[PDB]
DNA sequence: GTTGGATGGTAGT
DNA sequence: TAACGCTACCATCCAACC
């Protein structure tokens, strides 16, 4: 088994770059402005010469713009990146049509069957690079091992510009080795509960008794890093079947008034249902964010499919619970489609 | 006993 | 000082169903 994960180098920022050659070798900050005051929002990333100074994905613009006022700011255009991602997905299905799309940038390529051993995927991988920058002129980072964890992980290892080979041999290597917590997957959250247990490496997993371990991280993270220690992880490359879709959208000014939300939750059930391209839900949540940052939900399940209009009368109902069940002001609200017929 | 929807936690991007 | 956006998968609680 070989597969090959690729991970395009600060996408949206190298996106705009591209389109404004003028802009490479100097800072560019890709924002998500949210409306609610001049520079409210926050960033989607920026490319490697802002992040010398801090400045990321998720931090504030207003953040952003107090350590790098000179830098270039753009407004994200997701449905630009939308096409040029589309594109290099298509480049990468003429490999293999074996291809797991895991996000915007990212895709596995199961490879098993197009080269035989790891140094004919790690030539596969530079002619993949050099296809994309012809094409594209994009850069990408190439991982390369047994499986999808550890490709993700020579990835994680390389970038940017990079390609890696984890072979069998470092695999083990890694599994004694490797910090817990880079493992994909363990968060800030599990990975302080793997520390208190003493669990520091991927081997550790294999010397405490598992009802402790399942009984901390629970039963499937549990199962998921022993398979790893194992150096018996195989979940195969699946096409992509989208679960849930969804919109969610900052008010203006935070409120519990029902009539002022609601503009901004049917913008929201507009786009989302817009987003289904024919697919046809059975399930409804309105999710609001809270003027506290928490996040609240309500849903219903229907036995059948959800209408537009279905949709409309529903989210209200559900936008109804939550202020009469919850007494805080709402900052973001939306909604989310899911159970697809 | 057992499912499985509602709601939220965790992760990552 | 400010905190967007989108999606996946898992856990817990508890009403409905064996
Ligand atoms: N709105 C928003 N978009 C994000 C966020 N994180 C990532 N994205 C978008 C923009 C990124 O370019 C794109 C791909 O995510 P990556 O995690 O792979 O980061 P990126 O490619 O920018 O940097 P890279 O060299 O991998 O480290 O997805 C975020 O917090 N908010
Ligand atoms: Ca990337
Ligand atoms: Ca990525
Ligand atoms: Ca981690």
């Amino acid at each position: 088994g070989i597969v090959l994960f690729v991970d395009f180098d600060y996408f949206y920022a190298q996106v705009e770059e591209v389109l404004n050659p003028s802009l490479k070798g100097k800072p560019v900050v890709v924002c998500v402005f949210s409306g609610r005051f001049e520079d409210s929002g926050a960033v989607a990333t920026a490319n490697y010469e802002a992040r010398k100074f801090g400045v990321k994905a998720g931090i504030p613009i207003v953040e952003a713009k107090k350590i790098l006022p000179n830098a270039v700011y753009l407004p994200m255009r997701k449905e630009v990146y939308q096409q040029v991602s589309s594109r290099i997905m298509n480049l990468l299905r003429e490999y293999s049509e074996k291809i797991e799309i895991a996000s915007i940038d990212e895709a596995y390529l199961d490879i098993s069957d197009k080269v035989r051993d790891y140094r004919e995927a790690y030539n596969l991988g530079l002619e993949i690079k050099n296809k994309i920058l012809e094409k594209e002129k994009i850069t990408v980072t190439v991982g390369i091992s047994k499986n999808k964890v550890f490709a993700k992980i020579a990835a994680d290892m390389a970038k940017p510009n990079g390609i890696k080979v984890i072979d069998d041999e470092e695999v083990k290597r890694l599994i004694r080795e490797l910090d817990i917590a880079d493992v994909p997957g363990i968060g800030n959250i599990t990975a302080e509960k793997l520390k208190k247990l003493g669990i520091n490496k991927l081997v550790d997993t294999l010397s405490i008794e598992f009802d402790k371990l399942k009984g901390m991280i629970g039963e499937a993270k549990a199962k998921y890093l022993i398979s790893l220690a194992r150096d018996e992880y195989n979940e195969p490359i699946r096409t992509r079947v989208r679960k849930s879709i969804g919109r969610i959208v900052t008010m203006k000014r935070n409120s519990r008034n029902l009539e002022e939300i609601k503009p901004y939750l049917f913008r929201a059930i507009e786009e989302s249902y817009y987003k289904l391209d024919k697919r046809i839900p059975k399930a409804i949540h309105v999710v609001a964010v809270t003027e506290d940052l928490d996040i609240v939900s309500r849903g219903r399940t229907f036995p059948h499919g959800i209408s537009k209009e279905t949709a409309y009368s529903e989210s209200v109902k559900l936008l109804q619970k939550i202020l009469e069940e919850d007494e805080r002001k709402i900052r973001r609200i939306g909604v989310r489609f899911s159970k697809f017929i």
